[PDB]
């Protein structure tokens, strides 16, 4: 006899690691809410999230797709709407990629910009604890940076047709630079873009800056970039002719995971090319 009750238990069951039951409590929760219930979005988004951690992408994509049909605008309060996350995951999940993925990514980015500015207006009212608001803003900024950089990767990859593709990137990294100067991934994105523009020495500066943001931090620290990000970093360092850097990076990756395949081929090709530079010294 309580709609919110099931969700608050579904989210708790998800953090519990118990996904199977969380999906059940959640799916039942949406039956009571209804197709046009007040909480329809919030539930469907959660339903979508759980089914990602399970493995069923087709269902998770349909959940999020539904959660958007209810709240196309994304205007609705996060408690009911489920916020912009669905927009973001409909972009990642999209097997189509390309302009499809960029479209959804933008729908999410614009909402995050709204949620941030609204929260920045709340700081002015100054609720008794502002540290909670500051933290939440930092998360929204990061999640936005994650989105901006993700669009670039699509324009660096799938979409390389129009001149539009080049300018949109330059504005994306302009924004990524402002909101997340601390995040190494942004400068990797900056670097990667500058490579497309053939501005090689600038790609170095960004990579050097990205490295200097975590290279010191031990693998304890939250801030180290995720594995697949560092693998991408390496792919850039070699393309820029900074093999000595990739050398030190791969050396750390093999220590963390003695099973990855590409990391070894990169570490090798790095020392191959680095070798070819030494052979050029004398002749």
């Amino acid at each position: 006899i309580n709609p919110k009750e099931l969700l608050d238990r579904a989210t708790t069951l998800l953090e519990e690691g118990d996904i199977e039951t969380a999906a059940k409590v959640a799916r039942t929760a949406y039956e009571h809410i209804g197709e046009n219930g007040r909480h329809a979005g919030a539930a469907l988004t959660l339903l979508g999230q759980i089914h990602v951690e399970l493995g069923d992408i087709d269902a998770a994509r349909n959940y999020y797709a539904a959660a958007v049909k209810v709240d196309e605008d994304g205007s609705l309060p996060e408690e009911l709407g489920g916020g912009p996350e669905k927009f973001l995951w409909l972009a990642q999940l999209s097997e189509e990629g390309g302009h499809d993925s960029v479209a959804w990514f933008e729908r999410g980015a614009t909402v995050l910009r709204a949620q941030i500015q609204s929260l920045m207006d709340s700081l002015e009212q100054r609720p008794l604890s502002r540290g909670q608001v500051e933290a939440a803003i930092a998360d929204k900024r990061r999640r936005l940076a994650e989105t901006l950089c993700a669009v670039v990767e699509v324009y660096m990859t799938d979409l390389s047709w129009e001149d539009d593709a080049e300018q949109r990137c330059e504005a994306l990294i302009t924004e990524a630079t402002m909101i997340a100067p601390e995040w190494p991934e942004t400068w990797q994105t900056v670097a990667n873009v500058r490579i497309s523009q053939e501005r090689t020495e600038e790609a170095r500066e960004a990579l050097r800056r990205s490295l200097g943001l975590w290279t010191h931090l031990p693998p304890e620290d939250p801030g180290v970039p995720p594995f697949p990000s560092r693998v991408s970093l390496v792919r850039l360092l070699i393309e820029v002719d900074m093999e000595e850097e990739a050398l030190e990076v791969t050396e750390r990756l093999i220590a963390e995971d003695d099973l990855s395949v590409e990391v070894w081929y990169l570490g090798g090709y790095a020392r191959y090319r680095l070798g070819e530079k030494e052979r050029e010294a004398s002749g």
